[PDB]
């Protein structure tokens, strides 16, 4: 539990977002890049590793699932690479959800900033530190630590 | 405490890498960008702030401390800006220590990547994961738990 994490991608100005959720908790990072490629997924997970201890990602679509460069990066991290098929059909809700809120706050900051990727990088700030009591950010220093101990 | 980073830029390849540093458990995020601009380093500031909760950050030089665009991002992100004057001197020492050896394991991961951005992500994974017994990754998350509760 404490090392699941949920790879998603959406679209907001001919652009791609990509978001990492921790399952667990609901903190995300997220970035933005011009397509999904197996390059950028990889170089994103690579990132999101060396900075939480990532044990397992469910994959956003088959194609990084079969990506070898993805599977390349997760060796290297020590990630085991899995499908994110929703054998309980809630979680592409609470997907489809987290989207939509996203995209929300987006538009809430989107002239605070000419840049789309800054104004994902406002958004994730928002979405981690609101409470709902404890935030996302809360709950996933608590989770992880408490694995620690 | 908790709360408190340092920021560092240092040069390779033509190119800088910055670097965010949490002083009381040594846990690094790094990015490379061409140059260090107010920009740059706002844009940075900001995607830390949205994951780990910055209060402080001391910053690397004057004309990152005078930069309205970083003012701007540390209000933004609820930051307090400060300056980076040694007043313990020891400080310059650590610094330019972790600036050599995050060069060292550059140079080892080197020849696994075209790019250098990704020998940088690799090398800020050693650097968390390394453990001297608790790794930099164990102890910031120990950090700000101990800090929430
Ligand atoms: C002079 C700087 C360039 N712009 C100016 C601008 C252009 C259009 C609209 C608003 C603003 C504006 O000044 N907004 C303020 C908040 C106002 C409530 C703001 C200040 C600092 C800040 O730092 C993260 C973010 C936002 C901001 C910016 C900075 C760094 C970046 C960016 C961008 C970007 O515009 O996307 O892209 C990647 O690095
Ligand atoms: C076909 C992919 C392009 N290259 C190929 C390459 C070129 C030169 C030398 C080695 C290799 C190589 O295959 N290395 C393996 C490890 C071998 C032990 C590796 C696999 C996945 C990985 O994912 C993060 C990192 C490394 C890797 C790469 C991927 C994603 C990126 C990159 C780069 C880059 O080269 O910098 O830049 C930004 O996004």
């Amino acid at each position: 539990s404490p090392g699941i994490w949920q790879l998603d991608c959406t679209h907001l100005e001919g652009k791609v977002i990509l978001v990492a959720v921790h399952v667990a908790s609901g903190y995300i990072e997220a970035e933005v890049i011009p397509a999904e490629t197996g390059q950028e997924t990889a170089y994103f997970l690579l990132k999101l590793a060396g900075r939480w201890p990532v044990k397992t990602v469910h994959t956003d679509n088959g194609s990084n699932f079969t990506s070898t460069t993805v599977k390349a990066a997760c060796w290297w991290a020590g990630i085991k690479q899995e499908d994110g098929i929703p054998y309980n059909p809630q979680s592409q809700g609470v997907i489809e959800s987290m989207n939509k809120e996203l995209k929300k706050i987006i538009g809430q900051v989107r002239d605070q900033a000419e840049h789309l990727k800054t104004a994902v990088q406002m958004a994730v700030f928002i979405h981690n530190h609101k409470r709902k009591g404890y935030s996302a950010g809360e709950r996933i220093v608590d989770i992880i630590a408490t694995d620690i101990q």
